[PDB]
């Protein structure tokens, strides 16, 4: 378990669905180079993009389209995009579960490491 | 599928809450919160199929979780001395209904979801 | 400016909420919630008046937010019944207790901010 | 009293986040980041002086908080590099934002609220 990036709806009480996330790595230019996307048809989960041999010793960015979603509902949120930065596998391999509780006009995250 | 969940989890260790003391009570017309399940959080911060389907009914329960011992143990002294999670369910039939948990030292967030048929 | 301060806002419309009922209460000797006070969120979002230091005693206390009459008022269908705080106060140094409450239909977030006045 | 406000609370020590570094930028037609305005954060944990209604115009803006190294001064190890809010400002109108940010060594949360 890489990165399962959870994301769940706080109103529809329900994970969020269909909405599309992008990966990012660190570029020695201060740029992000595109990594990966993708779109989910019933369960709002994130896996299946980085590979144990695809993983880097630094920053790194997860980018999830939320104000498409949001349209499709008739909603109108405050926030454009959601961005978490931070540094990984300092230490070693470990499985990285990222928290995402949206809500129009609200987000919120946290971050799971493991011991080995 | 499991009937109902607590998902608990730390966000200063970023850890699943471990040997976190759990209870669930029924609500009574005396206001006696009769007590019905507990359990203790496991490594895996969870706790799950308390209510089977005929344990389970629909009305208002509460789910109750010993934080303040959860981190004197660990050497830190919290605020909140426990935390409650009040709600009704099955309004109009069976459901499946996992809670969230984020504990910190002097904050708490929950988040619940809902399935339809 | 005083030690029980409580603010709630809304994580949908994005506004400090409004018309939501407060219920304050205080474990008795005899394990009782002994009523302290009640009140009603204006629509700054902040609710005040509700005690003093000369009333505000060393104890168990109990902060009860009502959810229901926020949204089915509203014509949301929450699943929460009601957002209840429970924490020890006045241990040692009257600090200045804050309370913060991000309600959103099917979740909610608390968090306290002490201080030494 | 600005259209613009952000504030961050520290869960660990329950106490408003202190010397918080926050910067803001603007959305350039090169889709580049123009930098606008930056600060830290004093001991009740808000901004004090951000931009003007005058300053404040449409368009697309972002703002970070410094964390990282927040917690090492505290003397705890983070995760985060640091917390990202972009949006999109002034879409229909004048409006008074808040950026309220909940901070916490392994998560933080984020709301804002309209005018
Ligand atoms: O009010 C919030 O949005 C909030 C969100 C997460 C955690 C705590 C929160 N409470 C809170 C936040 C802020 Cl910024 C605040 O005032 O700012 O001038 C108050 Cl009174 C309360």
């Amino acid at each position: 378990c890489p990165l399962m990036v959870k994301v769940l709806d706080a109103v529809r009480g329900s994970p969020a669905i269909n909405v599309a996330v992008h990966v990012f790595r660190k570029a020695a230019d201060d740029t992000w180079e595109p990594f990966a996307s993708g779109k989910t048809s019933e369960s709002g989960e994130l896996h299946g993009l980085t590979t144990e041999e695809e993983f880097v010793e630094g920053i790194y960015k997860v980018e999830i389209d939320t104000k498409s979603y949001w349209k499709a509902l008739g909603i109108s949120p405050f926030h454009e995009h959601a961005e978490v930065v931070f540094t990984a596998n300092d230490s070693g391999p470990r499985r990285y579960t990222i928290a995402a509780l949206l809500s129009p006009y609200s987000y919120s995250t946290t971050a799971v490491v493991t011991n080995p």
